[PDB]
């Protein structure tokens, strides 16, 4: 009775094992999942859009109902362009929860069709974020346990080509 299409928006800078778990859980519950990678013009991602899309496709491309798209502008305009049923967000901590509550209500005011659904991480990924991973990698820590092997290699090639 109409295919469901959920957008999963994020910087994915880089994708972690926690994002992989979330997308895999979502792909079991909706007909289509869009991994929506916010380009970040007036922000400053460590990995380019192309690197972030490739790392995501390497980790999640084996899931046949998952698409990978870069976007910018208002999430609600992307939501309407994509004809989404909902946006999906992971909730890791309390400040995540308060911020996401506020955004969902603001977006519902911009577009009354907007919907947001939330997943909580399995406890083995609950302490992982892209920001903390970037920090351990930058200080030459081993991030192998928190991210796909392709991301581990991308941090070496970020190093080698600079860093
Ligand atoms: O894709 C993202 O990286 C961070 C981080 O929380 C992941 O744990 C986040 O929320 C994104 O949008
Ligand atoms: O070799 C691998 O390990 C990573 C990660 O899943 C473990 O942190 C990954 O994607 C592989 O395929
Ligand atoms: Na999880």
């Amino acid at each position: 009775m109409s295919k469901t299409r959920v957008i999963y928006p994020g910087t994915f800078d880089p994708i972690t094992n926690g994002h992989v778990d979330l997308v895999t859980r979502a792909s079991r519950m909706f007909d289509e999942v869009v991994v929506a990678i916010a380009i970040g013009h007036h922000k400053n991602p460590l990995f380019s859009l192309e690197e972030r899309v490739a790392l995501a496709q390497s980790s999640l491309g084996h899931l046949s109902n998952v698409e990978f798209v870069g976007f910018d502008g208002l999430l609600v305009n992307f939501f309407k362009e994509q004809k989404a049923t909902a946006v999906l967000r992971g909730l890791r901590a309390v400040s995540d929860f308060e911020y996401e509550f506020q955004l969902a209500n603001m977006n519902r005011q911009l577009d009354p069709h907007f919907e947001a659904v939330f997943l909580t991480p399995s406890e083995q990924y609950s302490f992982i974020s892209s920001t903390l991973i970037r920090e351990i990698a930058r200080l030459k820590g081993d991030v192998t346990k928190f991210v796909p092997q392709a991301v581990v290699e991308a941090f070496e090639r970020k190093h080698q080509q600079g860093w």
